[PDB]
Order: C-alpha cells, then structure tokens, then sequence
DNA sequence: CTATAGTGAGTCGTATTA
DNA sequence: TAATACGACTCACT
C-alpha cells in the first residue's frame, strides 16, 4: 500500500518521478502544477496577473487571518470551525472557498447553504488531509532534476502523441487509497458556513437570501452572487482568470486504473479519486476485491482518448458570446430582463396581486437561471482558451453506483453544445468518401434533420453547399450556423466540410461524430425480452422509415380523443349529488366528451409526449404523467395567453396522463411488464417480513444487488437519512440552523428501494454495453479515439463506420448469451426471503423478435 | 443520478479558557 | 471569575 509503506518525502516525490521519466520534465511539472491549483492559487502565476480572482483572494485571505486572531482572543469555548480550520493554510483556504463557492453558483437549483456549505468542508477536508505531501510535492518538481536532456525534453513537436503507461510498471507510491471523507457532517458543514461567513465579510462576492420564509416545505436560504459582480462576469472579459474548476483536464495520459481507488488524477498531494462514486465508504468497498477485467479495461481505455481545443469555434465563441443580442439563442442574455409592470391598482386582488406573484416568480425563477447559465459558460471559455494552445488533453473517468461513465473535469466531451463544439478529437486519419460521407451525416444530424432516412440526411447537406461554405468562410457573417439545432457543434462540422471541398478526401479530418441510442432503455429492455412489436417502434429492428416512438405514441392519443369526442361521458353533476346541501363545490366534473376535445383544441402533437413518455425509464405510471402534462403542456399555454381552452385545467391532465399511459402501455408492452417484475421483487426484498404478535425478524429489510454483463457488481440500497441542525452566529447578525443529513444511515427505505429499481437496472445495463461497446470497438477494430455519452457514441470519420457496427455487435451479442433477468432472479432468490416465496415471480414472456435484425437495422444506433 | 439537507428565536446547561 | 459557542428542545410560520 502506497499509505504506511513510504514515507511523506518519498510519496511526494514518486509521482513527478514516474511522471517526469514519460512525457518528459517539462509536463511532469505542468500536471501536477495544474493539479495542485485544485487547493491553492500559485504566487507566481498570481502575481503574474497585475481579473476578478486579483481582488477577492487577497481580501478573502487577509479575513482568514483577522479572524483567527479574534478566535484566539477571547476567552471561553472556540467556534467548532476553528479546530480544523487553524490547522489548514490560509492561502488555500481561501482560494478553496472562492473557487468553491462559485463552481456551485453554476447550479441553476441547488444553491442552498448546505450544498455550498457542505461542498467546501469536503474540499478543506482535502486539503486538511494531503495539505502536507502536496507541499514536500511543490518544492520537489520546482526544482531540476539532474542531468539528462534527452530525457527531460520529451514532448517534441513530433506526430505521434503521448502514449499511456503500464499499469505493471507503477509505482506502489502510486497505487491510491482513502478517497472518503471522514468528518462528521456536522464538522464538515461547520467549518464550509464559517469560509462563507468570511467570504461575504472581505469581498461582498455573495449573499445570503431567505427564501419563502413560511412554507414548512419549501423554506430554505441560498447563496446569491451579487449584483456587481455577477455583472462582471458577463461584461468583463475573463473575469474568472484565475479561477479554474475543481477537477480540470490533464496534458498527459491519465494514470491508469489498478484499483478501487487512485486512478486518473496524477499528484500525491491530493485527494485520490474512486472507481465508484458512492453514497459511503463502506459501499465503496464492497468493491475492494471485486475481479472484473473488462470493467478496467473499457474505463482505462476511455481515458485514452486526446482531445485538443477547436481553436476555430473557440475564436467564434469568444466572440457572439458578448453580443447585447447573439445569434444564438440560447446564449444566456446579458442584459437582466425587467420585471413586468404593475397596473398600479394595488388595492384590487381580483388577479392583480394574486398572479401577479406568479408573473415576477417566473422572471426572478429566470433571472437567476440565467445568470448562472453565464457562469458555467464562463467557466467553460476560460478552461476552453486555457488549453487552446495546449497540443492535446485527456480526461481522467469515473463511474457512478450502477456503471455509467463519466469524465471528472467540470469542462469535458460530455457537456453541452458550445462545450461539445469546443471541443475535437487530437489525432484523426485521412476522411475518404467512407468519412466525408458520414461526415455530411453528422452535419444533418447537427440540425434537426435525423428522422429521415440516411439518403435524404445527405440530400439536406449538399443542398446546402454554398451555405455550409459560406458560414464556414466568414462565420461572424453568415450566422444561418447559428440558427441550428446544435448550433456550436454544426458550425464545428463545417470548418470540417470545408476543409475537404479544400484538400479533397486526403484531407485529414478528427471531428469526432456521433451515432446516438434512439430510446435507451425501451431498446434494452426490447432485447432482454425480444419484444418486436416495440422494438421495432424504438427501432431495433430495419425499416424504411425512422420509427418515431413518441410520435407513434400520438397518434394513438389522437385516435382515442376522436372517439371520446364522438361518443364519451357527459359533463357530470356537482358535489350536491353525493351530498345534498354543504357542497355546491366541484359545480363541474367534465366528462371524457368534452375533455377530449379541449385536447383536439389544442393539437396534442409529438411534443405533448416526448417527456410524459421518457420518463418511463425513471418509474412513471400514470399518476405521474398527471402533474408532468400540467407543468410541461397546460401551465405554460395558460401562462402565455392561450389554452384558454383548458377551463378546468387539473382534469385536463388527468384526462392525457391516462391516454399517454394507457397508449404507451401497448406500444412497449415489454418494458412495463418488465419494471413490473423489478419494482415487484424489489418490494419483497425490502419489506420486513414479521410474524403476527411475536414480530420476530424472520427476515430484516435487504438490498437488491445484481451484476451486470460486463461484469460490474452493484448494489442498490435507498436508506432513511437522519438529521440535525446546527446553531451558527452567522456574521454575528442572527442564528443560521441548517437542517443537515448525517453521514451515519440508518433503516432501509423500502419504498424509495421499489420505486428505483426499474430505471436504475437499465441504466446499468446500457452502462455495460457502453464499456464492451469500447472494448469491441478497440480489439476488432482500430477505433482508439472514443466520444462517450452514455447513449451516444462517437469517433472520427475514419472510424465511424467501424464503430456503427461495432454498437450494434456487442449489443446483440449480449443479449443472446445473456438473459439478464434470469441471471437477477438467481440473484435474490438465494439471498432473500425464507417464508412467503410465492406471489412474486412470472418471469415475462420472450418475445419473437431476432436479435439479428438489429446487425442491419439502419436508424438504432446504440 | 451528476448526491442531498425547513428556518430563526427564546431559553438552558455545559465544558472551556483569557 | 465569568465570558463563549453551541447542542438540545419547543414554537410559530406572509
């Protein structure tokens, strides 16, 4: 173990060592630099800035000190804060807090003390911990190493690019450990209030807000950054210089993964990652000594991929994004939209100070949203023309409880347009018609053309050849670009396009292009229960059209509402009829008649069913569609002016929900059978089986735990939270008392338990294939450069034609040698219940679709 | 999921510390 | 001595 069996001086030195031997001194240096900025800002890199950060650190760490003079003058108890905070340095307590703070801005949702509170106790905590090491480490790789040049050059401008290292040959030093926190909540939270509690004081960077004082469920007080500065930041020019993410990229190959713990980020003097993320430490062991080769194998293999900055669009980028009006409209906008005027009759609540509430909600609930939609956009910028230069960069990955792939860096292939657009994969291979053909798929796909069939996709594209060549040419001109779907990631295919009506199928083109998962989950469970008549509406299986689940999931809707409007129940009574005088309340009920047509009124068209229906991977029935139809279709018509035609609004979205749901319910019969036999077996392994008046334990409440065909072990287990609160002088102005969950857990909760399990085990099911889908496409072919987004796979040109088929090869080849199901209920079966046993099982009927079919079929990527 | 978490005041009793 | 900070509890809440 690296821990106890090195020495602090030789565990700091280790990683630059084995880091400085590859890819040169130089690098070795700039990794773990860059990685120690995750704790403290650099004086020289500082000083060399004479940006917002120039003002707030130095503010912020002179009010560290004052503070901790203050403490210490008094007599009596210190504040618990203190205790861990007088250990760490407040040069980095400071920059964590202020980097910190902000990163969580970027939340449009949860800005809520406790998740800015609780974010920086597990970063001070990093630090408190590690703080040591990572200093012995600074001194170590600021000093040169001995002779040599050869060897401490490295890079070289060369064409081949850094190659990983063997896992054989690392370092015991290396080979991580500890990566869960270890203080109690309540400390941790303590000493996250106090940091923020001292940014406010020093530099007025945020503010504290009461929200909804009253509403015992709704209540809460949030972190608001102010006004002056949070206009900074959308004025200013890279107001937010120095102030990288948490987790940043890498500029060589990331360490591979051995184990549990310790993979992808480099330096010692930092807080090593997991494998797994988590709900706790012992969770995360259950891991320990696992055994499962190809898991490592398809994440090792991921963080492989170069990346490089798309120095074109980020030039485009820099720039529309400062428009009082940019051409993309989605951009958050830079000037804060007024809120509505008032009819100035403040003594009438006819509706006047009734909705009008309602009205400046929304523009408040928007404003904030926009303002850190800003943020995370800066963010991005700042990270994005901060390795623009840089040749390449790698991304370090993780996995969450059920296997799914994520890249740890804030800015990473798995965000959004302009982030995505910003990005392109570092070594690429000569187009081809085999590429340029693909490539022109892509750019149809980049625009809301991908419900045709390829031909036609294609038609689009060169139709469109002097305007694709024109916006390309002068894109600050010719902004037709912009007005797509996938506006940065579009303008980034035509820089591409370009580039070969100017160096011909020779040319050597990297965008990495992808293919995405239809309907992932309903194509899953299609598989594992060879459902044809709903795979084929998902599209497993080939057609000439591209199915269109959501659409085939209207016009059934539409059917009904003809009919219920022909025929259908007729408005109902009152409440008087079911009792007579006390009630003249509900004077309406509307029948299915009337409904109906309220629902032909309005046109009820793919969109009224996109979410309502995929959501069914996610444990909706029909009484969840009801309040989804309302916020998602209804509120928002009312809220504009239309949908005049709802009068009795909450019934209208009883009526749909069923209609959805009851349309669905035969065009995947599959899927719903299929959640049922999960949500039915999680019931059971939850519940406490008792007997009547001896409530002996027969049997305690247990977890669902299966393994998923890759190989990936995981387990399920929702518990009941227990809280507190704490008592904080805030400021010495008032008593914050956050209601905090406490890392100790305690029963299981069943109910949560049951209604998870169906959409968290497809998840892990396109999670695996996901990772055999990276090893297959490896192996076989020479797919090396991979674009994952957990349905969305993506590689260059090249390789696209490799990688389409490749999608399709592991998914049928796994679900013909597995049946998932089965291979469940061999799971608790020999690990759960003792009595009852029956009134359970069933497994559902296989269907008699061919998992062949999906090798030819045409529009299932994924 | 990407972890997440009703609020402040009025009152007491307690170990701690200049 | 006698301040200090804060966990524990109980309440009322646009």
């Amino acid at each position: 173990i690296a821990k106890n069996d090195f020495s602090d001086i030789e565990l700091a030195a280790i990683p630059f060592n084995t880091l400085a031997d590859h890819y040169g001194e130089r690098l070795a240096r700039e990794q773990l630099a860059l990685e120690h900025e995750s704790y403290e800002m650099g004086e020289a890199r500082f000083r060399k800035m004479f940006p917002l950060i120039t003002t707030l650190l130095p503010k912020m760490i002179a009010r560290i000190n004052d503070w901790f003079e203050e403490v210490k003058a008094k007599r009596g108890k210190r504040p618990t804060a203190f205790q861990f905070l007088q250990e760490i340095k407040p040069e980095a307590v400071a920059y964590i807090t202020i980097k910190t703070t902000l990163a969580c801005l970027t939340s449009a949702d949860n800005t809520t003390v406790q998740a800015v509170a609780s974010a920086i106790g597990r970063a001070i905590e990093d630090e408190a911990r590690f703080g040591r090491i990572r200093d012995l480490e600074a001194k170590h790789f600021k000093k040169n190493v001995e002779e040599q040049l050869n060897k401490r050059v490295g890079h070289v401008y060369k064409k081949a690019f850094m190659q990983v290292v063997e896992a054989d040959m690392l370092s015991k030093g290396l080979l991580g450990g500890e990566a869960w926190s270890s203080w109690h909540k309540e400390d941790s939270i303590h000493v996250g209030v106090r940091c923020i509690e001292m940014l406010i004081e020093s530099t007025g960077m945020v503010s504290l807000h009461r929200q909804n004082a009253g509403v015992v469920g709704q209540d809460s007080e949030t972190i608001e950054l102010a006004p002056e500065y949070a206009e900074a930041i959308a004025t200013r020019a890279g107001a937010l210089a120095g102030i990288s993410p948490m987790f940043q990229p890498c500029v060589v190959p990331p360490k591979p993964w051995t184990g549990i713990t310790g993979g992808g980020y480099w330096a010692n003097g930092r807080r090593p990652l997991a494998l797994v993320r988590t709900h706790s430490k012992k969770a995360l062991m259950r891991y320990e000594d696992v055994y499962m080769p190809e898991v490592y194998k398809a994440i090792n293999i991921a963080q492989n991929t170069a990346w490089k900055i798309n120095k074109k669009v980020l030039a485009v980028a820099n720039v529309i994004t400062k428009w009082k009006h940019c051409p993309v409209e989605d951009i958050p906008a830079i000037e804060r939209e007024e809120l509505p005027m008032k009819p100035e009759d403040i003594d009438m609540n006819p509706e006047a100070l009734t909705a009008w509430k309602r009205a400046a909600a929304a523009v408040y609930r928007k404003d904030k949203a926009r303002k850190s939609r800003r943020i995370s956009l800066e963010f991005m910028l700042e990270q994005a023309n901060k390795f623009a230069n840089h040749k390449a960069i790698w991304f370090p990955y993780n996995m969450d409880w059920r296997g799914r792939v994520y890249a740890v860096s804030m800015f990473n292939p798995q965000g959004n347009d302009m982030t995505k657009g910003l990005l392109t994969l570092a070594k690429g291979k000569p187009i081809g018609k085999e590429g340029y053909y693909w490539l022109k798929i892509h750019g149809a796909n980049c625009a809301g053309v991908d419900k045709v069939p390829f031909p036609e996709r294609i038609k689009f594209i060169e139709e469109n050849h002097e305007n694709i060549m024109a916006c390309a040419k002068s894109p600050l001109e010719n902004t037709w670009w912009a007005e797509q779907d996938s506006p940065f990631c579009f303008l980034a295919f035509c820089f591409e396009y370009a580039g070969v009506q100017h160096h011909g199928l020779s040319y050597n083109c990297s965008l990495p292009l992808a293919f995405d998962g239809s309907c992932s989950g309903i194509q899953h469970f299609s598989a594992m229960l060879r459902d044809e008549v709903g795979g084929r509406a998902v599209n497993l299986l080939p057609s000439e059209t591209v199915q269109d689940i959501y659409g085939i999931v209207a016009k059934k809707v539409n059917e009904i509402l003809q009919a219920d409007a022909i025929n259908g129940t007729d408005n109902e009574v009152v409440t008087v009829t079911d009792e007579n005088t006390g009630e003249i309340s509900e004077k309406v009920k509307l029948g299915t008649k009337a409904l109906a047509g309220q629902w032909l009124a309005y046109g009820v068209t793919r969109s009224v069913t996109k979410r309502s229906v995929m959501t069914l991977a996610y444990g909706s029935k029909e009484f969840g569609f009801r309040q989804q139809v309302l916020e998602d279709t209804i509120q928002p018509a009312i809220d504009s002016g239309k949908g005049l035609m709802f009068t009795q609004p909450n019934q209208a979205a009883g009526y749909m929900a069923k209609l959805i749901w009851e349309s669905v319910s035969v065009t995947v019969v599959a899927a719903v059978e299929a959640m049922n036999w999960l949500k039915s077996a999680a019931k059971l392994l939850a519940a406490e089986v008792k007997d009547k008046k001896t409530g002996e334990i027969l049997r305690k409440r247990c977890a669902v735990h299966w393994v998923t065909p890759d190989g990936f072990p995981v387990w399920q287990e929702y518990k009941k939270p227990i809280q507190t609160r704490l008592n904080l002088m805030f400021l010495g102005q008032f008593r914050l008392q956050p209601t905090i969950n406490t890392n100790k857990d305690s029963e299981i909760d069943a109910h949560k338990q049951e209604s998870g399990i169906a959409p968290n085990f497809v998840h892990s099911q396109d999670g695996s294939h996901l990772r055999k889908t990276v090893v297959w496409a490896h192996e076989k072919y020479g797919i090396e450069s991979f674009a994952l987004i957990h349905d969305s796979f993506g590689t260059i040109p090249a390789d696209a034609a490799n990688l389409f088929k490749a999608v399709r090869e592991t998914m049928v080849d796994t679900y013909e040698s597995c049946d998932v199901l089965a291979d469940f209920y061999d799971q608790f079966a020999d690990q759960l219940h003792e009595s009852q046993l029956d009134k359970m099982p069933a497994l559902p009927a296989k269907g008699n679709l061919n998992l062949r079919d999906i090798l030819e079929s045409d529009f299932a990527f994924a």
